[PDB]
């Protein structure tokens, strides 16, 4: 009914997205995605790449989805917000997912490749059945 | 296929909340998407991140199954003299959560600002943006199975 | 299945919303919407009118929609966000769309009438099939109380 397809673009992303078919059994709404690189976020705006191409599918038809902050993105010591509130991904988009993150604080803050700052939410808030992680060399299903 | 039922269940947790949530069934005949929700207590929010308890337990139900909901700011939250925004753009609550609902509010200004018990800074929106049919305001001292 | 109806309220809106029917051939989720006049946004809160009445309809029934920033609204030289994150428009609202924009920088920033800072997204995120731009000088029952 509702499935995601994630393809790592970079060598760094490959370390975090080994090819795999995840069945979403706890029925999580959002698909957490990694930073894939350590980065230092300056006060103000930061362009943050997510190292992945993503396709979402609902009832067998390619559909859009939304990039949303995870609850832990903003903590007391890290005042980080998604510049656009919600990242709206149109079904026709086939490029790399990109983030704009504002560090509202006065000093830089460190993020680690292992962290998931944001989550992918299918158009319509449909809970995903499967999350397909494709090979870098692979071909989008 | 054609028409589904969507309902919210709000249960007050504190004595302050009982003032704003008398046991009641609210019918949503205006077909508003969101469910306004009170602060219940006067609070001073410091610059930066503030964790605000909402004094309620919330369940959302769609087609008879417990579902998630979304916390969204109301227009009244941010005023010229009170630069307030929801921390995570939109709050995302999973159906399994049965704790007290909490806001993450960022005070963007340099000075402390006040929120007041009677204000609704935020509204609850069912997973998938379904218009609620009923808002059930449950008695405080009750055991309810959906929680 | 899912249609937007946009009606310009002001003469400034008419500069950007000529009467026409737009097809959404790319199947984008959002409907880009213009500022309609040049504005100076001071540091802190700014109330910004959008000069339009909008109705959304899905499967023959009036529904809600959401105002969302476009990723181009915020750049290194203009630190702009929507105060409310997402603007929730109830299916019964038939007045002018209004925006609360926070300029997080320390200096006024200039936005131009032709820029589209936000987009409209149907309730439930349904892809729009048609975007109808209605004539200003007309009363339409979809916008009745
Ligand atoms: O946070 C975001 C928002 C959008 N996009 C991509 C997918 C969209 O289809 C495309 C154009 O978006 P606007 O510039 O029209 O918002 O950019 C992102 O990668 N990240
Ligand atoms: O804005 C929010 C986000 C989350 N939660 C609840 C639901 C989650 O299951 C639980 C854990 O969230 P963190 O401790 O990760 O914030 O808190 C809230 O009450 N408000
Ligand atoms: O950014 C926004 C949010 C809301 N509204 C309109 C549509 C809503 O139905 C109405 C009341 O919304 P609150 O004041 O309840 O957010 O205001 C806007 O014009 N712009
Ligand atoms: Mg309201
Ligand atoms: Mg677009």
């Amino acid at each position: 009914a509702t499935n995601f397809f994630i393809q790592p673009i970079t060598e760094e992303a490959e370390a975090y997205y080994p090819p795999s078919v995840i069945t979403n059994k706890r029925k999580d709404l959002g698909v957490d995605v990694y930073c894939c690189s350590d980065l230092v976020l300056q006060p103000g705006l930061n362009i943050v790449r997510l190292h992945i191409k993503v396709a979402c599918e609902h009832m067998g038809k390619k559909c859009g989805f939304k990039i949303m902050a995870r609850s832990s993105m903003c903590t007391h010591e890290r005042l980080l917000i998604l510049a656009n509130g919600i990242g709206l991904i149109d079904p026709g988009y086939v490029g790399e997912l990109m983030l704009k993150i504002i560090n509202l604080g006065d000093t830089p803050v460190q993020i680690w490749a292992k962290e998931c700052l944001v989550q992918l939410v299918a158009q319509g808030d449909h809970v995903p059945d499967h999350i397909n992680i494709l090979k870098r060399n692979q071909i989008f299903p």
